[PDB]
């Protein structure tokens, strides 16, 4: 709908990043304060590379119409461009199931997991690579819809390819890559498929600090373990199949589903609408 910068008026900031940062804005162009509470994603600091992969993102999203992710309204120029999303109020679902614990229980985990499969297979169906499966970039609407926040990393696939081979500068969530991503730099569906499972693991484990991916793996590795060195232990161990632990009340069919997603040999990973499937048969089952 096109965003005049004068009216967007800064209320607070959702969050920072590396590359990113989202503020939550109120556009305003009325000036009598009715106007919408919006979410404006800015580069932190911007370049050529930033900016172009940026645009690539804005487009990515403008493309993406789902219940499970986040709406796109638009942009916001001067040059100094800035991503427009819809607002969710109450964060990510990283944040949100930490104060909720008590609240949430495994049912209701199982729900907002089925939403993630559904958004994630919507995403395949355009050839996307999210790249970035974390409880940090889903995001809550309300107490039963959670939807897909942000998609940064996200990239097509070539035409003629299944793979798609990067390598960003900087830090990468390696607690969350498939092997083939640590060691080849791979993205497929079947990695975002690896990186379903850990987020999977992070709703069991109710985001409990020293339960987290990085912690479980840096005790499996040894927390004497830095640098370039923390990604070869990393890999030596998922290659003689050391994976993280069932966490704290997780039955064992939601466990099987984890284990499944973090097979080495990528063709032998489920797809999102067989995980969908059996996220809903257990469900049904629990009900
Ligand atoms: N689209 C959105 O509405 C939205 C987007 C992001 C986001 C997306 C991608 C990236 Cl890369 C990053 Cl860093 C952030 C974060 C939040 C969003 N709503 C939120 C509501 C509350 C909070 C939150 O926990 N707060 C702020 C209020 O005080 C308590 C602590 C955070 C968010």
């Amino acid at each position: 709908t096109q965003f005049e910068e004068r009216h967007l008026k800064f209320l607070q900031q959702l969050g920072k990043g590396n590359f990113g940062s989202v503020e939550m804005c109120r556009y305003d162009p009325l000036q009598d304060n009715t106007g919408e509470v919006v979410a404006v994603k800015k580069l932190q600091h911007s370049t050529e590379e930033h900016l172009r992969d940026f645009e690539r993102e804005i487009e990515i999203l403008k493309s993406l119409q789902h219940d499970n992710i986040v709406k796109y309204k638009g942009v916001c120029y001067s040059r100094n461009l800035k991503l427009i999303m819809e607002y969710l109020p109450y964060g990510s679902l990283r944040d949100y199931l930490q104060k909720h614990k008590e609240r949430i229980d495994h049912i209701k985990l199982l729900q907002y997991t089925s939403q993630i499969c559904k958004g994630m297979e919507y995403l395949g169906t355009k050839r996307y690579i999210h790249r970035d499966l974390a409880t940090r970039n889903i995001l809550v609407e309300n107490e039963n819809r959670v939807k897909i926040g942000d998609f940064g990393l996200t990239k097509v696939l070539p035409q003629d390819k299944e793979y798609y081979k990067v390598k960003e500068p900087g830090e990468s969530p390696i607690f969350w890559y498939a092997p083939e991503s640590l060691t080849e730099s791979k993205f497929s569906v079947a990695s975002d498929v690896w990186s379903f499972g850990v987020v999977l693991y992070e709703l069991f484990t109710y985001i409990e600090k020293s339960k987290s991916p990085p912690a479980e793996f840096m005790r499996m590795i040894g927390n004497d373990k830095q640098g370039q060195m923390i990604v070869f232990h990393l890999i030596e161990l998922l290659k003689n199949n050391g994976r993280l632990p069932r966490p704290d009340g997780c039955p064992d069919e939601i466990y099987m589903i984890m284990t499944e997603c973090w097979n080495n040999n990528v063709n032998q990973r489920p797809s999102f609408r067989d995980l969908a499937l059996r996220v809903d048969q257990i469900r049904d089952n629990m009900a």
